[PDB]
């Protein structure tokens, strides 16, 4: 397992890598990558490319469901890293340095289509770089000096790591940009981004906060009012805000550079550029959450003040009153802040569902029931922590002239425990620190036995 | 706008920072932070702490709805960074360096309850560190030397950036771990993590791939079948997989280091530890997904022109068999080659297929 990285001399991070690790200099990150954002080292698929490997359209994901989002291909879907012709360092970062057959790097054809899914027809199937792995393990991080062909604009490099001891290969497509000469818009500098950060509701609004020579200046501010359910989609209002920004402002434009070096809004992350000589240096995004919010609440009934440790694991029998459409999460912690139980529940408004929690450990002491209340969209609304205790079963009141018939209950003998011995007499366990000897007995080691052991004089005392 | 970071001499990143930027050495990240993960520099709220400002239970979010997820407080919700007593360097990374009044740092009381929402009663309101801002703009990245008080175990440091040109401050809680000097579990070393990477469905499964001296060895593998809708929740099968790993394997254990130091599975990110001398090197996680509109789909369509510029869009969450009507208007009706990209996802948002049709005007 491993991914194309740029922690050292690497020229560009892979697409899946940028789903988790911000870019080397621009601090950019790919958006909406699915599960692969947690494990970018896992873009693994059948080997044999290009003859028989991942089928067309599934190259970027290597047919792995975890990385299926990477298979989307448009001119502005992915962060593009700058690259130059000629020799470049391609860096791999491994979490499991498998025995390697070889590495191979393919670049798209000069006139490839970026709005078409990645296919064999899109690439120069003759790799521009091959590194014999030698069927040995590499270091946990390696780099390959590769002669990158001459290109222009948006290109994609496919880095294939052929694992030597499996039938699989790791595929990492890389979104690169061949700029070089002709600096694209030298009079415009990026100072912010419109990330599709969240979905918004009707009544909400998203607006910009431009930072210049005199702090924030609301003359350049743009506000977009979410007036439709479809405009609430993170990609939608990001495109609309960038569009409204370009209508109302002149010293700043929002959107991705297209093939003509013209800033055009996209349905994703829209960078914000600042005109040189305007004094602007940074733009940030803010939100007005003015949509009518229901009065969310959760009521937990049935939590006893004390729970007696019984035969089985202690059990919480609770019921929940849900005010508003909420999503609840409950967890049980003990005296030492250790998790013992959990219960998720996507309740509706007014729904009275039953909850039942089993403690993984039923030990005495202070316990806590943490209750996290979210809405149907997952926003944390409130947290409440209720207290309760677990107690050991109360010993019965003392009765008779002793407590056990030796050796019954040998494990519980403490300072003052009276026992009946085989000689018909009563012996009391001596106090500190001799009470530890009252527990040591076995049919083989019969010392400390009251009336029979050779050393019971130090452990027990005959009662009268 | 800015956040507590550790790009240079910073001793520990802030909680919101770890929602976006991996840890310095451990590569860890906080999970399920909401929209704040895109903009960790935006945890901004009213000033005046602790007399006024963010109310109790909203300190970590500064009452910003964008950062509402940070207000949850349990013993194992957040990634904790090791720290020591005495003088330590705390680093701020600014995206907009506002005129600054001061920076103030507060640390939780020694016997604070990490399962209670963060409140003023949780913190020592006498700040252990105050840095003058001088009502001037700071550099784009600064560090402050602060005398961190002696603590043990899980603590939280609140870093307050009070800017001078607004009535707002930036609040960054920092999850720290006073590990002392005795290394906990020297015969155990982390070699993988179980991230709550996705929700699973009934019939799916999740399993481990244990990399050792001779590649992957399936004798060490553990598999968890998702047999109920509740177990399909990411935090649910993560904890269950970590639990099942501990039942079946002796050379590797899964879970966090609790207050008792033992490896205990949590309902979040579970690191996987490897017994020193076992030969194991790394553990990865894999998934079996064994569970005109054909099927319940969610579609996304976009129009591109000759020069790869977006001109129209149309989302539609169709059902099975539903034949709905679509209407797209081009923002530019110019001659040349055009493309219509059609992205096919499922009701859960997983990309299934993309088709690009060609046409001319
Ligand atoms: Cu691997
Ligand atoms: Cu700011």
């Amino acid at each position: 397992h491993g991914y194309v990285s740029a922690y050292e001399n690497g020229v560009a991070e892979g697409r899946a890598t940028l789903c988790r690790v911000p870019a080397n200099d621009t601090n950019e990150k790919n958006t909406n990558c699915g599960g692969i954002e947690y494990e970018p080292q896992s873009v693994e698929g059948p080997d044999g490319f290009p003859e028989t490997g991942p089928r067309d359209g599934k190259i970027a994901s290597a047919e792995n469901s975890l990385a299926a989002a990477l298979d989307e291909q448009t001119a502005d879907r992915w962060v593009k890293r700058p690259i130059q012709s000629g020799n470049q360092h391609f860096e791999w970062n491994f979490t499991a340095n498998h025995i390697t057959k070889d590495w191979k790097y393919y670049i798209t054809k000069a006139d490839w289509n970026p709005n078409q899914p990645l296919a064999r027809d899109s690439f120069d199937l003759n790799p521009f770089c091959v590194v014999d792995g030698g069927m040995v393990k590499p270091p946990m991080r390696v780099s390959h000096l590769c002669n990158v062909p001459e290109r222009e604009g948006y290109q994609v490099i496919l880095a294939v790591w052929d694992v030597g001891d499996t039938a699989a290969s790791f595929y990492n497509v890389i979104d690169v940009k061949f700029d070089g000469d002709s600096p694209v818009l030298p009079d415009w500098n990026q100072g912010g981004q419109i990330y599709p950060s969240q979905d918004l509701n009707v009544g909400d609004s998203v607006y910009t906060r431009v930072f210049g020579q005199n702090g924030e200046n609301v003359s350049y501010s743009t506000e977009l009012v979410i007036d439709s359910e479809e405009l609430g989609a993170a990609n939608n209002w990001s495109h609309a805000l960038a569009t409204k920004i370009n209508q109302e402002q002149t010293m700043l434009q929002a959107g991705q550079l297209n093939a003509e070096g013209v800033i055009s809004p996209i349905y994703g992350t829209n960078p914000i550029y600042l005109k040189q000589g305007s004094g602007l240096k940074n733009v940030e995004i803010d939100y007005k959450i003015n949509s009518t919010a229901p009065e969310y609440d959760l009521e937990v009934y049935g939590l006893e003040s004390e729970y007696i440790i019984g035969d089985s694991a202690t059990q919480l029998d609770l019921t929940l009153e849900a005010t508003g459409d909420i999503k609840t999460e409950m967890t049980v912690y003990n005296h030492h802040h250790e998790s013992l139980s959990s219960h998720s529940a996507e309740l509706s408004d007014g729904q009275v569902e039953a909850a039942t929690m089993t403690l993984s450990k039923s030990e005495p002491g202070h316990h806590m029931l943490v209750v996290v209340v979210k809405d149907q969209q997952g926003k944390v609304i409130e947290q409440n922590t209720l207290d309760f205790h677990l107690i050991e079963e109360q010993t019965p009141p003392p009765s008779g002239e002793y407590d056990f018939v030796f050796p019954e209950g040998l494990n519980t003998y403490t300072a003052g425990t009276k026992v009946l011995a085989s000689d018909g007499a009563v012996y009391q366990c001596k106090e500190f620190p001799f009470s530890g000897y009252c527990t040591q007995w076995s049919p083989s080691a019969t010392q400390f036995e009251p009336g029979k052991g050779s050393h019971w004089s130090e452990a027990w005392n005959k009662v009268n």
